[PDB]
């Protein structure tokens, strides 16, 4: 067929920009929080206070997923929430928050896929360094195993970090995410491993508390596509997909940087030989610390780059075509990144894949009808899903598929301007409205996409 019987549909929100409910219930502020009262850092000074207010309105929208038949829901637990300090003082609340919304999507036939950590670092940690202190690796492990104790017996899938290289890039690196900054490359790649090695005590303790649980984590980038699908390109594109950048590029925005460390057991040669200057102190125990066995491995996904190479050996990126189609971001539009992307990592690190993020941003409205008809977003969908099928069907272990958010939240520094969800939330009144999309997907569950339309 298209997919396998066993393939996952899914989709996925994150803890910041749904939830709401910032400084009630014992939460504790986050780094984001604490970015957005920077004024003229968020689009129109938005901010996470109340979002999409999740936090209240959950039994809503595990029903609006009961109604779209969705099976799975990647979501993520707001550190701050549990552990308002980051270490110490459990927040009772918090803790029966999650418990009531896993046992609500347990309850709708809704299996849950956890992330530990989407970038809502404990205020109290970022001002204590955050990554920078080699206590983080403590932080997070006690926080997993914390989590591990308090919900794996009901918790079959958790993957630790969504996207380092926002949480290390932008957030340290390029001053384009919380806390907005641009540090040393000391700084920076002491961070990076202290977020690797956070990984791997997380995942060592959460074999013992949670045996039961598959781990993995979801790190993103673009995806590198060849020119033409002949030995030469292939091998450019999949070099450069794992490359490691120069000092003077966004060299965080790596797949290798954190990936062969997890799963390779050590950083690439390059990354020794390119930072030397800048290295931290690596031993052998945090490499075999950070390189513990995954059950699966994930990735986000939106778009790629055409990547070729001059007489000299040098990276050369062809232009787009002029009115090349694009999203309400003005991202491109690549479906063939979801086959490039999983068919490299596969062929790299041979683990269970799964796409747990892929979506886009349109201009939505509620129209006169009070619908929202998004068809760019079913084409978008439609578009890619056929690509992650030729994956499949090539016998690339793919295992399912989370499109980016069930509903409009806060986009990061775009604020609540751009939306991605398919199901549309008026962000005053709060009525969720499902969009053409969240039907047309219904049926790509009911019929495990066989529904698909092709000619590409």
């Amino acid at each position: 067929m298209k997919f396998n019987e066993n393939f996952v549909w899914g989709v996925a929100t994150s803890s910041y920009q749904i939830e709401g409910a910032y400084n009630e219930d014992g939460r504790g502020k986050d780094i984001w929080g604490d970015y957005c009262s920077i004024p003229g850092i968020i689009f129109d000074n938005h901010n996470g206070d109340k979002a999409c207010e999740h936090y209240y309105r959950y039994k809503e929208d595990v029903a609006i997923m009961k109604e779209m038949g969705i099976k799975a829901y990647r979501f993520s637990i707001a550190w701050a929430r549990i552990f308002p300090e980051g270490i110490g003082k459990i927040n009772q609340k918090g803790v029966d928050f999650y418990h009531n919304l896993i046992d609500e999507l347990i309850k709708n036939d809704i299996v849950p896929y956890v992330t530990l950590f989407h970038w809502d670092l404990p205020l109290e940690l970022a001002e204590k360094g955050g990554w920078l202190n080699d206590d983080s690796v403590e932080w997070f492990k006690d926080y997993a195993e914390f989590f591990g104790k308090e919900y794996g017996h009901k918790i079959k899938y958790i993957m630790t970090f969504n996207e380092p290289q926002c949480t290390i890039g932008l957030g340290l690196q390029q001053g384009i995410h919380a806390p907005g900054v641009k540090l040393s490359p000391k700084a920076v790649l002491k961070s990076t491993h202290n977020l690797l090695k956070a990984h791997g005590a997380a995942v060592k303790v959460l074999r013992k508390v949670a045996p039961n649980t598959q781990l993995g984590i979801a790190p993103t980038c673009g995806v590198a596509l060849p020119i033409s699908e002949n030995k030469k390109d292939i091998e450019i594109a999949r070099k450069r997909y794992f490359d490691i950048l120069d000092l003077n590029d966004a060299y965080v925005w790596s797949v290798s940087l954190f990936l062969d460390p997890i799963v390779l057991g050590d950083y690439p040669t390059k990354y020794y030989e390119l930072y030397k200057e800048h290295l931290p102190k690596i031993t052998q125990e945090d490499l075999k610390l950070i390189s513990q066995p995954l059950d699966f491995l994930a990735q986000n996904i939106y778009n790629g780059y055409r990547v070729s190479e001059d007489e000299n050996g040098n990276y050369v990126y062809p232009k787009r075509k002029a009115g090349y189609d694009h999203t309400d971001m003005g991202w491109p539009i690549t479906p063939s990144a979801l086959y490039w992307g999983p068919r490299f990592i596969c062929e790299r690190y041979n683990l269970p894949f799964y796409i747990t993020e892929n979506g886009l941003a349109c201009h939505d409205v509620v129209s006169l009808d009070n619908k929202v008809h998004d068809p760019n977003r079913i084409d978008f969908l439609n578009k890619y899903l056929l690509d992650y099928s030729r994956a499949s069907c090539e016998g690339y272990d793919i295992r399912g598929y989370f499109q980016w958010s069930l509903m409009d939240n806060f986009e990061w520094r775009e604020g609540y301007s751009k939306r991605f969800g398919m199901v549309y939330v008026d962000f005053e009144t709060q009525k969720r409205t499902i969009k053409d999309s969240g039907y047309w997907y219904k049926k790509v569950i009911e019929e495990n996409g066989e529904n698909l339309l092709e000619h590409h």
